[PDB]
Order: structure tokens, then C-alpha cells, then sequence
């Protein structure tokens, strides 16, 4: 995660936030650089589950080409706050997930920060319905990002390459 | 909930807990009173999640013959206190859900408890794998309820008559 | 605790709340009814902390004449949030205190709301800087209560006349 | 703090944790790597409050010989867990706070972990009366610390020396 001095800022949240209209395949395209990051080529993957929220089965190809997976639960503990999620994934405890904005269809931009005292963790991801988004919805979310104090000269472009990616096929 | 004075007790919960073991049907046999309470006849179904932890499907039998159903996920926040779960309800608030003793194949007692200051409000519930259970272990599990401060003549028998409950089947 | 059907509510807090300004002694007007309520003619006083948030000395006139008394702190949690405070007692868990309307030298509306699932536990009191408050403020307090599900017929009126109230002095 | 893999182990705290007993003068001998530190020769000094728990005022010295120090008040949410306390410092979000070991009046081993996921967050110091410990005090308190998976070789000694640390007096 990034960390850095502050407490947590508490952004805006998706107004309206419809689970439903978010579940299927995700690319990560941007984020904060993540000392605990494996790979690249990240997809996101949600989908129905049979109790509350949605189950969550994220996959990374690793600098040797091997595929790293992780499975998880995504349930808003606040069913008025439906856009504030809590993410439970195997082996780790829970995080926050809050989707900043999403148009469904093609891009989303989420948040997740835990408080260290007088400093924060965070990270900050740009997704898209696809392997690329266009610079205009790029630039359009890092606006939002610096909003609550993200340095966008940060943010990584995740290797989202067809030739690379191909091991996650 | 039942609202009584003193703070939560920490009951032990069950050693070694396999939820794999504890999925299936589960029959209310004897519990608090719960002023919210809808319903006799309930039952508890536990499932497979294609997440983490397993999901959750309750149903009691209304008055007018009506069957009432809840959807939840059932989660253990730290994976080695796996007996002490967190209940995620469609439109609930998260509450605790311990499993404070089980043989797996006949009986459960499940015990959840919030904290209101210097007061606090529990559920505590007997399960049987049958619509049934025998009076002996019944009273070693009062037993186990009286050791933290459960008052057994509150205690409620849970109306499972075959008859009374046929529209469950 | 009062115990109702559905979540907690989120009321509206006073804006630019000045702890600094709330200091000193409130009197205890008009609550919610609370079944572990010892005495009348309850007070507030606050106190400055030589660490962070505020100190808590609450006083009330037990049946027999005997002055009840209980310390704690209180802290807001999130500084950007100054009227969202949590309350420490002596022998209680946490529990929320919530300013949602303060003019500092007349009156204050508090409220605390602790989820039960599907159902919550609230403490809502209206306080004066004097042993009455006059009708006028009483209904315009009891018109923001109703704004968030407060019924005004369940208030209960603190006795605190001067002859019953003499041994607090 | 100290950033690795893992949830935040859960080591067991004093027994019969006396808060009177622990509050006074306390200095830093060594404490594991931390990002945010500021300084050398750091003081806690615990005190009164006329709330619950206690009171801070932790000092330290910078490289160019100024004084930094911060307030915050100490609070044992479960008054059943006495060693487990929440630290509130001005402007800093809760962080926790475990007595592991203490004599009271010699030595104490100290313990705050908060969960990143699948990665923690964490301080752990050897305390004092004096300036300086035994080797064998130390070398005991490490064990209890290696017993819960820190690296004692990362362990860092705070700087106590005499003519350095004078600006502190
Ligand atoms: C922005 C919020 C955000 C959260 C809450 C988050 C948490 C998070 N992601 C993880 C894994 C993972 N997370 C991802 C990918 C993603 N995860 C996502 O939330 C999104 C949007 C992607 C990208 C498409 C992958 C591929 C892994 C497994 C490999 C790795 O650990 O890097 C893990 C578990 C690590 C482990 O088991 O070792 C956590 C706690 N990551 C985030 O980026
Ligand atoms: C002891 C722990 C215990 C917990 C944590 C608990 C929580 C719990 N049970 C609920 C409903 C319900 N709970 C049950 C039944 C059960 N629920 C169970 O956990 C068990 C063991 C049974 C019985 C077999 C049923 C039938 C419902 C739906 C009907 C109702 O609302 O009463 C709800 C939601 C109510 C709503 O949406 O209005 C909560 C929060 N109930 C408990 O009894
Ligand atoms: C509305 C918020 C509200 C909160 C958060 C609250 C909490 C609260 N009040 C308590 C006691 C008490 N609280 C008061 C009085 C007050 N307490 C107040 O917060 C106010 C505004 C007054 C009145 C002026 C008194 C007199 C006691 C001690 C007597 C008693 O236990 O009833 C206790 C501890 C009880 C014990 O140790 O047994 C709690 C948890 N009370 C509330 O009314
Ligand atoms: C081990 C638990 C432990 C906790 C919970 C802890 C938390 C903690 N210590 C802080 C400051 C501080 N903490 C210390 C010193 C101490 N603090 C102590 O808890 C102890 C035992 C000492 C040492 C004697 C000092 C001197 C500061 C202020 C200067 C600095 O930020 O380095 C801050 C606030 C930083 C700020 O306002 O910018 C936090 C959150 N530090 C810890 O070491």
C-alpha cells in the first residue's frame, strides 16, 4: 500500500450505487505504487454470490509468467452506503473498497485507505471494461484523485500489453 | 435482541470449528426472547459462497402460513478464531454469531452479543440437525448458557410441530 | 437503551461544533426512557483534559436521597467530525454522543445509536444550561427528534425541581 | 511503523494490568524500525486523568536539537482487558496500545499492531524507568517479542546518551 502522512481523507462515494451493474471483469489500468503488488496485467473479476454483496477473484501475471489468484467476499456493511464496501479476502483481513465513481460500462475509480496514526495506507485504482481507457477518462479520475490530496505524478501505468498479458489468457 | 445489564460476556467458543462440517440444516429448537422475533418453525440453511466464509439462508413459518426468509453471509474476520463469525443480513447491520459448541451432526448453541454501554443486547439459540433434540443435551447446553449469565427460565421452546410446520417443507 | 425497529438513523450534527464552548454543566431536560436509568434530576458536567477531548462527570439523585455519579472521557475521533464524539465510562463499552444541536448557553440536543442488526438502541436527551428550558426550544428540539423517528410521546421529563433536586446541590 | 506479511499476531498481555503503577516517566531503549519517527532520547510520561485511563506527553529530540513532543489520553476500551488500551494523540487517528510485560517499576514491553490485509502495521519498544536497561532485561523482553514472530535483529537502540539526549532536560 502507499503511505504517507495525513489521516485517511473520506471522498464523495458513487451516488445511486447498483452492484448488479458492476459485476464482471475489470482491468487495472492506473494506481498508487503498492509495495505489496505481485504483478501485472491485473484483472478484477465479481460476481453473484447467494448471501449478501458479491464474491470478488482477482488474478495477476507475475515477472516469471506465472498467474497469482485471489479469492474474496465484497459486502456493504451499510446497506444505505452500498458504494462503501468491506473486501474479505482469503488469509487477509478485511479492507475498505469504496467506489469513488463508475459509469458501469466502462470505467470505475476506487478507494481504500486504513489509518496508521498521524500517517495513512492507501490504495487508488483507475479500472476499465477493457485493457485501455482513453486519456479523457484518465484524466478526468486523476481529477477527482487530487481532489482529496492523491499526487497523480505518483499513479503507475499498469502493463495492460496483449503480448505480455497473453500468460493470463 | 435481549437487552440486559452488564457488558457482553466472552463465552469459549467451539475448538477446532470446521464450517465445512457445520453447512446444511439447522432447526431452532430453544432461544431468547427476541422482541423482533417473526415467526416458529425456523430454521437456519448454511451453504456453500464462492467467496470467503458461507452463506446464509433462514426461514420461519408467519402466523397466516407464510413463509419469511432472510438472505446473509457469514464470514470469520480472523481466520484463526474461525467459530467466531460475523452475519452480514440483507437490510442488517453486521452482528456477531459465535459457536460456542457443536458436535456437528446434532446440536449447535450460538451465542451473538452487543455491547450498550454498561448493558448489552444477546441472542442465544439451541439448533438440532432434526426438528428435535433430546432433553439431555438441552440441558447441558443451559448448563453451558447459565456458566455466563443466561437466566434458563427466559429461555423460549421454538414451536416445530410436524403439522404446524408442514408449509416449511 | 431504548429499543427499536431499524437501523441506526444519521441525524444532521451542529456545524463548527466548539467543544471549548459546550464545557461546564448541562441539565437533563427531556429523554428517550431507559430502563437501567437510576435517579433524577440528572447533570452533566464537562471538563477540560490535560490529554486529548474532554472529561465527563454525570450526577443524579437517587430515590433514597443518595447522589449517583459516574466519570469517563470524551473523545472525537475524527477531529474533522468535532460533534461525533465517543464516550468512555467508568465500568460501560464505548458508546457514541452525537451534538446535533447546540447554541452553547441555552440548550443542547444529544443522541447515541448503537445498530442491533435490523434493529438499534438509542439514548436521545434534550439539556438545558438551566433546570428548565423554556416550550418554545423543548418543541423545536422535539421537531428535529421527529425528523429522524424519534415519537415525541415516548419523551420522558426529567424531574428536576428545586426542593426534590436540593441534595445535588 | 514496521510493515511486513502477515495478519497482526494477537500476543497475550499483562496480567493484572495496575494503570496507577505504569503512569510516571518511561524511556525509550529500543523499539523496532519505524518510517515516521522523528528523534532520539524519547520520554512517555503517563499521568492522571480526571476522566478513564490516563494521560500522555511523549518528547523526543531531533537531529537539530529541537524538542518535539505530542499530547493524547489512553483508554482501555474493555475495562476487562486493562493491558489493551487506545491511544488518541492530538491530530492522530486511535492506534492501540498493549502492555505485554511490565514490572512497574523497572521495565516494560509494549506492542500496536494494526492489519494492512494480508500485510500489519506495527511498534514494538522496550521501556524503562532509567536511561538504560539491563542486557539481561532486554535480553528476556526479545524473547517474548521473538515468540510472536518479530525479528529482534531489526531492533534499533535508541540513542539515551547522556551529553546527546541534554536538550531533553
Ligand atoms: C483499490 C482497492 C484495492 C483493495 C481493497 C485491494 C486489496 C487487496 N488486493 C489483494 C490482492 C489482489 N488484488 C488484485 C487486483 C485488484 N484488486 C482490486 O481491488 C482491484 C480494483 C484490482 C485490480 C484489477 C490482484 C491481482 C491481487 C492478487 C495478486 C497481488 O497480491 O498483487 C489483497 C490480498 C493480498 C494477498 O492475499 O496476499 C488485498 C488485501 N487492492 C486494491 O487495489
Ligand atoms: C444466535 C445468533 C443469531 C443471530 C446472529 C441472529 C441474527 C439475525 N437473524 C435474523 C433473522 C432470522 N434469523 C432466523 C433464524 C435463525 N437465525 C440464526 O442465527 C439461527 C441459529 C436461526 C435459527 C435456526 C430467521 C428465521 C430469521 C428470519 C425471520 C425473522 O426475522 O425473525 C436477522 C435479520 C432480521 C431482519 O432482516 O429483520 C438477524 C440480524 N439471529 C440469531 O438467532
Ligand atoms: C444522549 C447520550 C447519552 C449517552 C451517550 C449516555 C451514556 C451513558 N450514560 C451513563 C450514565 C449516566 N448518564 C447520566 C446523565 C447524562 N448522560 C448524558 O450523556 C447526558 C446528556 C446526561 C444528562 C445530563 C447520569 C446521571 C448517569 C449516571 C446515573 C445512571 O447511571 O443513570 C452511562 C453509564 C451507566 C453505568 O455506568 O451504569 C452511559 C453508557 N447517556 C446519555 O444520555
Ligand atoms: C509502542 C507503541 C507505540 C504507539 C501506540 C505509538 C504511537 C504514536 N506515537 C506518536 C508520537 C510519539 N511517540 C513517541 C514516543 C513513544 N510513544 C510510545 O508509545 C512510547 C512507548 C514512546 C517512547 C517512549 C514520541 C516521542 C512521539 C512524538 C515524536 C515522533 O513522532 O517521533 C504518534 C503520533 C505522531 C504524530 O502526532 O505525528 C503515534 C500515533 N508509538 C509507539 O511507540
Amino acid at each position: 500500500m502507499f503511505i504517507k502522512p495525513g489521516r485517511c481523507p473520506k471522498p464523495a462515494v458513487q451516488e445511486d450505487f447498483d452492484a448488479a451493474r458492476y459485476l464482471g471483469v475489470w482491468y487495472d489500468i492506473q494506481r498508487l505504487p503498492n509495495k505489496f503488488q505481485k504483478g501485472e496485467c491485473a484483472t478484477a473479476t465479481y460476481s453473484l454470490s447467494p448471501g449478501v454483496g458479491f464474491s470478488v477473484f482477482n488474478r495477476a501475471r507475475l515477472a516469471n509468467g506465472t498467474i497469482k489468484s485471489v479469492i474474496g467476499s465484497a459486502i456493504a456493511e451499510d446497506p444505505c452506503e452500498p458504494a462503501k464496501l468491506q473486501f474479505f479476502h482469503e488469509n487477509a483481513a478485511p479492507v475498505p473498497y469504496w467506489v469513488l465513481s463508475t459509469d458501469y460500462d466502462n470505467y470505475a475509480l476506487v478507494y481504500s485507505c486504513i489509518n496508521l496514526g498521524a500517517s495513512h495506507a492507501a490504495y487508488a485504482s483507475i479500472v476499465s471494461r477493457q485493457p485501455t481507457l482513453p486519456e479523457e477518462t484518465i484524466k478526468k479520475l486523476q481529477g477527482t484523485m487530487s481532489s482529496f490530496g492523491v499526487g497523480v505524478d505518483t499513479l503507475l501505468t499498469t502493463n495492460q500489453d496483449a503480448a505480455y498479458c497473453s500468460a493470463m489468457n
